[PDB]
């Protein structure tokens, strides 16, 4: 209890970030008091809250949150943190309507007492941002943004950082988001993470990780990226006899280290860490629920890898329905949630819960893997909300950096997934060994720029077929989508898609290779695209439903629209 206070509840100063701001804007307020509280992270100590109210009547209620300020810097080969001042608590907020608001500080401590500050009165101008993170009610497949416009993740896995922590950060994202990247994943656990809030405790969370968090949040927001948080990690509930980068022995959560946990099992059902974990959602909400590029909320990282001794389905489904429901109650701005498994078909018992927003796939297989996303996605169109493949790689113990330097696995992968109706790109591992070394931003930049003038929203995209393939001189197949106005055709040779020692292509190639007949009503226009390039190669009109196909060494696109 290191940041106890042992005061009469007093509000002693409130500092405003700015009395005017824009939609979707952060508006924070600071806060220094006094009172009687053993941790400041639990809300039975001391709670907290900004009262806000619109023009039109609606209330947000914001659980306030413990701040400590650092002024960063780089020692050499790692980032160090310097605190600055007090710690203190603070408010963030974000208007989601225009026009005037009033709000009140709100404090209780542990005693009961209750105290408050006068009602205040901001006001809000419209602004460019597009609002929050939703499922689109046109198209279940998809995201969109409040104001209606999609969002189709485009991206990679940005879990963590080296010794270098926030200047990794300053590195991997302009490169990510110069090259059509808006989305990543960062880990809020195990206790090694660069951003775990549950540190040395469960009970209190870590400050300096939580500001390396605001920094990482605050660079999104300048880069228009959009990031989900994983909040836990399988690694904290296995343990070390069962491998896989086990943690039990070393994570807070164990009796052995301060916790309540005699064993990974109890984590599910044990009073104390449900206390705690609903208060760790409170301080995550507080402190970053204002945020419109916090695109999802996810509770785990592949939890039916924990212990084989803790995994009991009908205790892990009731914990993500509880705490989905908990969730959804205290974020005033509702943003999605979501969990993952490592096996790449889930577990339906979970994956179904209607608390949970959108589904997710990791999948690491060297062997077909294109036939293998082709066949998940097509297998979680049950579930009648958005798939996400959120992991992706070769089954290869990590070795995708030397195997494939060129990077034409996630190439492949990122063209299979949005070309067969996943809400966006399969999300690659490696970002720090293989994708920012070997520059392999360049495939999302040609990806993004194919796909972001559609709207997939109100094409009422189905997966290609009807197809007739008429090619003698070589084994090409098509993943492919077919909609209202336009056909996106991903090609591939299956050749030599799987085989990586090449270099990059570099196609002056303008032969006849074959044809592709679709059953679409003509006549259309045809526009070929270079998929490692970025670029428009052909354009062609037509009259009939046969699409000539082009030469080209391992894979194309092409675009038809139907006129
Ligand atoms: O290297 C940093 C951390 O790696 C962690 O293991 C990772 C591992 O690097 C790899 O990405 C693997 O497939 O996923 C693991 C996490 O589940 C931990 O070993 C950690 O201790 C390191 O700091
Ligand atoms: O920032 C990402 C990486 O960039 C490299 O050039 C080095 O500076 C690494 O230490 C760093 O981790």
């Amino acid at each position: 209890s290191r940041y106890k206070d042992n005061r009469p509840l007093n509000i002693l100063g409130i500092d405003i970030s700015k009395m005017e701001l824009g939609r979707y804007n952060l508006f924070e307020v600071s806060i220094f008091l006094q009172g009687s509280y053993l941790n400041p992270f639990d809300p039975q100590e001391i709670d907290v809250e900004g009262i806000f109210e619109d023009q039109y009547g609606n209330q947000y209620r914001v659980p306030g949150f413990f701040y400590q300020e650092y002024k960063r810097e780089l020692k050499n080969d790692y980032e160090y943190l310097v605190p600055v001042g007090d710690p203190y608590f603070k408010i963030r907020f974000s208007p989601i309507n225009i026009g005037s608001y009033k709000f009140f500080i709100k404090v209780k401590d542990k005693t009961g007492r209750e105290v408050s500050s006068d009602k205040y009165t901001i006001y809000v101008k419209e602004s460019e941002k597009p609002g929050y993170i939703r499922v689109s009610e046109k198209n279940w497949r998809y995201f969109k943004f409040d104001n209606g416009r999609q969002f189709l993740p485009i991206g990679a896995n940005i879990c963590w950082a080296t010794s270098k922590g926030t200047y990794d950060y300053d590195v991997w994202l302009p490169k990510c988001a110069e090259n059509g990247g808006n989305y990543f994943r960062v880990w809020l656990g195990p206790s090694w993470a660069t951003f775990a809030l549950e540190r040395e405790s469960v009970k209190e969370y870590d400050l300096k990780n939580a500001w390396k968090l605001d920094y990482v949040l605050n660079l999104a927001e300048k880069l228009n990226m959009y990031i989900m948080f994983c909040f836990d990690s399988y690694n904290e509930l296995r343990y070390q006899k069962e491998g896989a980068y086990p943690y039990w022995e070393h994570t807070p959560h164990y009796e052995k280290n301060g916790g309540p946990l005699k064993e990974p099992k109890d984590f599910w059902t044990n009073n104390e860490m449900i206390k705690y974990y609903k208060n760790k959602l409170r301080y995550i909400v507080a402190r970053y629920g204002y945020s419109t590029n916090v695109f999802a909320w996810e509770f785990w990282n592949e939890v039916d890898i924990i212990s084989p001794t803790a995994f009991v389905i009908g205790e892990v489904k009731k914990w993500h329905e509880d705490m989905a429901k908990y969730l959804n109650s205290i974020d005033p701005w509702k943003h999605l949630i979501t969990t993952s498994f490592a096996f790449s078909p889930g577990k339906p018992e979970i994956d179904s819960i209607s608390g949970l927003n959108f589904v997710q796939t990791h999948i690491y297989k060297s062997n077909r893997y294109i036939d293998a996303l082709l066949s998940l996605i097509a297998y979680k169109e049950k579930y009648r909300k958005p798939h996400l493949v959120g992991e992706f790689g070769l089954d290869a113990g990590g070795n995708d950096l030397w195997v494939d330097p060129n990077g034409y696995v996630i190439h492949n992968a990122i063209w299979t997934t949005i070309l067969s109706g996943a809400s966006g790109t399969a999300m690659s591992w490696w970002w720090d060994n293989h994708i920012h070394p070997n520059n392999l931003y360049f495939h999302y930049r040609a990806l993004a720029d194919f796909v972001k003038d559609i709207n997939f929203l109100e094409e009422k995209f189905e997966r290609l077929t009807n197809y007739k393939f008429n090619v003698y001189n070589r084994e090409i197949k098509v993943i492919g989508l077919q909609g209202k106005k336009y056909i996106l055709l991903w090609l591939y040779n299956a050749k030599e898609a799987y085989q990586y020692k090449k270099d990059i292509p570099n196609m002056d190639s303008s032969k006849f290779l074959g044809s592709i007949e679709l059953l679409i009503k003509p006549p259309i226009k045809v526009i070929y695209y270079d998929t490692y390039r970025g670029e428009k190669i052909k354009e062609l009109d037509l009259d009939k439903n046969v699409i000539p196909i082009i030469e080209f060494e391992r894979d194309l696109a092409i675009k038809i629209e139907l006129l």
